[PDB]
């Protein structure tokens, strides 16, 4: 659950939200499904700008939410625990599609919103893990900047099973369309290059 510190530090950064935004999940009666059920309910009442609603009918992982806007189904998506050391990440994630604008540069995010073709990423990470951020961070920011970009971030430690059937020996460990993209390390810049 969010410690004092998490809550207090995420009511501050939802003040940069100047649009609304939707956190949709997708869950089962499992007991972590109860946690993220949980988790999204007190990250709603820290500001007005947030609405939890859940829709279990959808064919992805269970549980696992979307960040979006009213009248969208455009945006990130974690599976599994948002925290740990991805609790930034999940407030990055809030802030740009809550209209706060990314720290990056024009032109890389212009290169990103020119993009031509469909990708779907997956990107798996431990809550424990110090170098898996900077990598989901830049996949969800693409997918923020670009609808055909998708991002699905996934907790390894709600997903164990896919951990060692796709395996997966070390984080953060990408694949797209299905297939591995890279592992380990790389940044915004060479994450788009690869797939420019």
């Amino acid at each position: 659950m969010l410690d004092t510190n998490m809550k207090t530090q995420l009511r501050a950064y939802l003040e940069k939200l100047t649009k609304p935004v939707e956190l949709i999940a997708t869950l089962d009666d499992s007991a972590k499904s109860a946690e993220i059920k949980e988790l999204l309910a007190e990250i709603a009442e820290l500001s007005d700008k947030v609405t939890f609603k859940e829709d279990n009918t959808l064919p992805v992982r269970k549980p696992s939410f979307l960040i979006t806007n009213p009248g969208s189904q455009q945006g990130p998506r974690f599976a599994g625990s948002p925290l740990g050391h991805e609790f930034t990440s999940l407030v990055l994630a809030l802030l740009w599609t809550g209209g706060h604008p990314s720290k990056e540069a024009q032109s890389l995010l212009e290169q990103i919103r020119d993009i031509d073709g469909d990708f779907e990423f997956e990107t798996y990470y431990s809550l424990s893990c110090h170098n898996c951020p900077d990598v989901v961070q830049a996949l969800n920011l693409m997918a923020v900047l670009n609808p055909r970009i998708k991002h699905t971030a996934i907790d390894g430690g709600t997903f164990q099973n896919e951990i060692t059937e796709r395996n997966v020996m070390g984080v953060p460990a990408v694949f797209v369309n299905g297939k591995e993209f890279g592992q380990g390390r790389m940044t915004l810049t060479e994450i788009v290059a690869k797939v420019d």
